[PDB]
């Protein structure tokens, strides 16, 4: 009887940050209530000033990470205000039945809907918009995110001992296919609707024009770099709703990786680089051991350094010469 | 002494269906006899009426699934009738030596051959044609299939308890590279031989024009949708002889997945999406929990919804509101 | 105190061969000293005589495999002689901190540097050049290799029993992006520097013009085929610094595979084909059971047979008819 369960309202935060939650569950099953507002907006995605009409959950690319526990109920109020132009919906890969909720969540501009589902399987899972006949266009315009369903006793290593993270970040990787004129310049449109047939032709090439973390080239750099301290345990959740990726932390490793993101399986250990298939979210746990700048990249290095799939960590603390040292500095 | 073993003749069925077999072996080792006839035929692969000269085992794309048990002998009579034009052969990834049988099975039009091999390793494995110097052309013209070698005591979960499927389906995914004129229209040829150099140029782009299940856009939809009932245990075998794929059941999961298809390994649990590398067959076990339409897609959604890698399941039975429900239907 | 540890000087050998080493460690931790000299050179990569300006460690593509044990220190003297033109460095994915050593190893032509790091994690790992702002150009010009960090007690199977290899080979797979004129002919340059902007444009296509083992189309064939004897245990280390690959031994299997190359994890068994993600090294163990020619391919067969990702093994010994036999040779 769901009416006797506690309800809790969560306010979502912008990626790469994640709303507050408990790793080990301090209550029994709950109905966890979320609200999301669809926003169609103009987004500038690179240094050149290239602009797309992005389709977003809650104003961001990716949409926010939702965090619940196994056997919680998720109740999502989804709002499509009348300032938008398109029909949208939501498919949760975490959910069972009705096209992951897609069949029950079709909202025209001006409409809302509330969907509930039980989170029966632990792991990180993609969610994405998927309207009949326009599925890839919505997804590759930025309309995807992820949900983490933690086991009620938190994460476990390959032996079954607890793993506790001190910080968690969410990296949404987005493949864009900006249409081009005959000469290779990116085209501009006044509405999302105008671009439809050119977007289809751009997608059919299977060649993205940009691949970005958190919605833009350089989004996770400078003042927006991810931060940590030597000795901190960091969980990085990474999703790609449409195309394969191969994350790598330059200067580090994935100590424990769930590459396909499902926590009933034991993690892979000591990974240099791991494959997250398109349509999947994965999770990597790392304990930082050296201070400095680290780059976190898709290790197709063309995709990383030319197309934009690179961000930075800035890590504070003490340098350990036993792990690494320059014996003779560069010289004649 | 193979002469003292029982022989059994199996008649193959068209995909996505699979010939009858026992999961747990009810006899000792056998010589299981199969026959396949190579057919070159004109195939229409999309709604636009685009036609290719397909090269098939037994008239279908994919070729039929063969099912044996570990330590059976497979004996394959392969017939290339004189109405064909090309030399063909067969490489079984399940087999050991002679290029998977490829070196011993070269048949000109008018010839047959009989190959025997011992199925020493359990799993689902690709088979494909592979004639010297024309390997990708044959494979990407549809000349591939799969064989399942069951452990003699059937399938096991990650703990080692039996897993029993009520139904089994075989999904062959095929990347095609239809050559195009200067303007982007698909070219037409009277024979397979005519297309050779244009096919090579189309392949070298690494960009397929179509990606289909069971030989055509929409082949596993409408009246040809896969069927099941709530509470049935379904095994889906999926192969791709040439290009990576990432299957996903929309509205469901892969409860137990052997992504690289080899049953001595424990399955991966609770998968949303899994990667089957090109040149591999994989297997996913699911128990249906909700009725309705499910889409089974390659979750590069461009490949799925624009290039054709999508099919449907229609599932009958009772709807479970505890797993999912619409709390407030779409409205103002 | 590193000053009390034994030092040992190793001389590197050209791939596909590997310097001598012990599987099970016969000493305690050591500082293992290597030297590498960067060479920029003109390389012919195909039968047509297409030439690139390759950037190499020690004159080869890939660079040589370095082999140490877990908790050894690696000390690398890296020399950029003044006959080169570019700035280079080295990132070891095996190492912790400073961008895998990249931040500390920047050497102009005329300079050297010596870097030390502790090999804390067992597995096969990529190393590659990664100079600020020119990372993919260096990597895709051939400037990558691998290091194997063996557990001190050698390799173990999934149950934990020893696995001992009789031979080891290293296959570096290289994606090249040779720039093309308007008509599709490959362009030629007098220096590496001249090509820079055309190379960037070629890379941005995400479509390699060639994919090769050991630096050229046909490099591991004929007189340069890999050799083995029936009953030998062979370890094949395989790396790809930039793009996903899916190795397959035609006529054989991967009996034990570490697809993502990290030995604290149990191997995958009985693989037909496995995915090594770009930015990763993997390892496959096989025991040969039949004599003859075997092809070792990337099983995107276009990439293999049209773009060049294929080599051969020649295996000597006795033919086993129980595993495979031609019952009726090709005939009318
Ligand atoms: O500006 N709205 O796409
Ligand atoms: O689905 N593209 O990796
Ligand atoms: O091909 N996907 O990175
Ligand atoms: O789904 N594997 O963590
Ligand atoms: O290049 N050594 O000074
Ligand atoms: O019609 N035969 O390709
Ligand atoms: O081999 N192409 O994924
Ligand atoms: O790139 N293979 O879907
Ligand atoms: O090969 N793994 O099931
Ligand atoms: O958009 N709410 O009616
Ligand atoms: O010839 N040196 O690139
Ligand atoms: O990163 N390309 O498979
Ligand atoms: O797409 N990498 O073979
Ligand atoms: O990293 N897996 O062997
Ligand atoms: O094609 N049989 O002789
Ligand atoms: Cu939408
Ligand atoms: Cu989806
Ligand atoms: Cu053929
Ligand atoms: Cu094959
Ligand atoms: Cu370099
Ligand atoms: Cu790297």
């Amino acid at each position: 009887d769901i009416s006797t369960l506690p309800r809790v309202k969560v306010d979502l935060v912008k990626p790469p940050f994640v709303h507050a939650h408990d790793q080990v569950a301090k209550t029994g099953p709950r109905v966890v209530e979320f609200t999301m507002t669809i926003e169609e907006k103009k987004l500038v995605i690179d240094r050149e000033g290239t602009e797309i009409h992005a389709m977003t959950f809650n104003g961001s690319v990716p949409g926010p990470l939702m965090v619940v526990h196994e056997n919680d109920y998720v109740e999502l109020r989804l709002i499509n205000p009348d300032t938008n132009t398109l029909l949208h919906n939501i498919d949760f890969h975490a959910a069972t039945g009705a096209l992951g909720g897609g069949a029950l969540t079709q909202v025209n501009p001006g409409e809302e809907t509330t969907l509930r589902f039980k989170a029966t399987k632990p792991g990180v899972f993609v969610y994405h918009c998927a309207p009949e006949g326009m599925v890839p266009w919505h997804v590759t315009s930025g309309m995807n995110g992820a949900i983490m369903v933690l086991p009620r006793d938190g994460l476990k290593d390959e032996k079954g001992q607890p793993l506790t993270y001190d910080k968690i970040y969410y990296v949404g990787e987005q493949d864009f296919y900006v249409p081009k004129d005959e000469a290779g310049n990116y085209k501009k449109y006044e509405t999302p609707g105008e671009a439809y047939e050119d977007a289809v032709k751009a997608m059919r090439t299977l060649t993205p024009t940009h691949i970005v973390f958190n919605g833009a080239v350089g989004a996770l750099t400078g003042d927006h770099a991810l931060t940590a301290a030597v000795g901190e345990r960091v969980l990085v959740v990474h999703s790609q709703a449409n195309r394969d990726t191969r994350p790598h932390l330059i200067g580090g490793h994935g100590d424990y990786v769930w590459a396909t993101g499902k926590f009933r399986n034991p993690p892979d250990l000591d990974q240099e680089t791991w494959l997250i298939p398109g349509g999947t979210a994965g999770a990597a746990f790392y304990t930082f051991r050296q201070p400095g700048v680290y780059a976190y990249v898709n290790h197709n290095l063309i995709e990383a350094f030319e197309l934009g799939a690179a961000g930075h960590f800035k890590v504070t603390g003490e340098w350990n010469d036993d792990l690494m040292t320059s014996v003779v500095k560069p010289a004649s």
